[PDB]
Order: C-alpha cells, then structure tokens, then sequence
C-alpha cells in the first residue's frame, strides 16, 4: 500500500487509540484486537535491531537494557533486551494492561495472579503449620499472599503477542532461554513510581501441574537486577 507509515508508527498510533461520534469509531475490544494484529506482524528488522548472540556478567554490566520508543499518559512503548542467561524477575503491573512481542531469541514467560476476592476468589492467610525453605520471618508470614501459577511457556518471534490485564496474568517473569532475547513491550497506563503505580517484585515460596496454587511474597528489586538504557535504532515515532 502507498503512503503507509512505518509499522512502529502505526503500532504507536493504534496503542494511542486503544488506551488514550459519526460514524462510530472502534471501542476497546476491537481496538485491542487491532493492536494485537499489528504486533503479530512486527519483526526485529522493522525496528532495525539485529539479533544478538552470546559472560559471566559482572556487577558492572546490566543484565537487561531498555530501548525507549514512545510514551504518553496512556501507554508506554519500548524494547527490553535480555542478555544470555538473564531474566526479568517476577513482577506485577498494578491496574495495567500489557502486551508484548518477541523480536528474537526465546523467552520463558511465567504468568501468575494474586488471588483476588473481586474475582470470586477467597484468599486465605498462610496457615500457621505451613513452613518454607528458607523459613519465613514472622513479619513475612503475615505479608504472604495466595496466588496461582497459570502458565510457564516459551515464546519466540513466531509466537503470538503475550497479553496481560489488570486482573489476569498480571504477574510475570521473563527468562532468556538459550541465549540473548528481546521483546517489544506495551504497557497501559505506564508505571508511575512517583504516583503510586510501582513495579512490584515477588518470589514464589517453597513449602505438580498447572494451574496450581502458590504463595507469593513481595520482595525488593533484586540487588543484581537493573536495566539501563541504550540507543533505539528503529524508525522514530512522530512527533
Ligand atoms: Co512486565
């Protein structure tokens, strides 16, 4: 088609429309579906990103880097690039929608949820006789949350986009499998560490098929996990 904008420009436009009389313009389900359709076509070369290949990783070096593309009050759009053998630890997206698409490599994405009484669940407190390895401080015991591990699959550039919602698959961990990997990430609304919309990390507690119930404990961002910026080489998103 003539006069078509770059795919990344069109993705950014559609995320803007999705998240933010006559004839009626689309609603959220239609828009979300279109956004996912655009993302299924996205390839690494469309962002002028070459697949990387490849340690040990010294503390001096970030395991993951970040390639910023665009953001509004409604959404953020960027690329995360994982080095070999690294992972983005388990974390949530409070009140956020998200969608991601692998550009190269393979990632294992573990998807979970905290049990929510608003979804008809009845979250219980840790029973007193339940013990873990490592053992929990008594203060920790009362901060434990019940959750469910829903899925734990591997995704590549050929997989469909991975979607999460405020209430479904809202917690995830992303491990680079067998070498470096990278993915485009859309989040709506963006994180706001200043306005109380933080990225919270969690660990799964150790007391056989999925879905299965788990116990989750919020934890600080890991000492050795950090993610610094690097130049984005793809087509610019205007303005
Ligand atoms: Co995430």
């Amino acid at each position: 088609r003539d006069n078509m904008a770059s795919l990344i420009q069109r993705i950014a436009r559609q995320a803007s429309l999705t998240f933010r009389e006559a004839p009626m313009q689309p609603g959220f389900p239609e828009n979300l579906s279109k956004l996912k359709s655009l993302l299924t076509q996205l390839r690494a070369e469309d962002l002028n990103i070459a697949p990387r290949k490849a340690q040990p990783l010294p503390p001096n070096l970030p395991p993951v880097t970040y390639m910023h593309i665009y953001e509004t009050d409604g959404f953020s759009l960027g690329v995360f690039l994982l080095k070999s053998g690294t992972s983005i630890p388990l974390h949530d997206h409070p009140g956020m929608h998200g969608m991601l698409k692998v550009l190269y490599g393979t990632v294992r994405i573990s998807c979970m949820d905290k049990l929510d009484a608003g979804g008809g669940q009845r979250p219980r407190a840790l029973p007193p006789e339940q013990q873990f390895e490592p053992p929990l401080q008594p203060r920790e015991r009362e901060a434990v949350r019940p959750g469910v591990l829903r899925s734990r699959a591997e995704y590549t550039e050929a997989s469909g986009p991975c979607i999460l919602t405020p209430h479904r698959d809202n917690l995830h961990q992303i491990d680079a499998v067998e070498g470096p990997a990278a993915f485009l990430d859309i989040l709506a609304p963006p994180y706001d560490p200043d306005d109380g919309r933080d990225c919270h990390y969690y660990r799964v507690l150790e007391p056989s098929d999925l879905p299965r119930e788990v116990w989750l404990l919020e934890t600080p961002q890991a000492d050795d996990f950090w993610c610094e910026g690097e130049p984005y080489p793809g087509p610019k998103v205007f303005p």
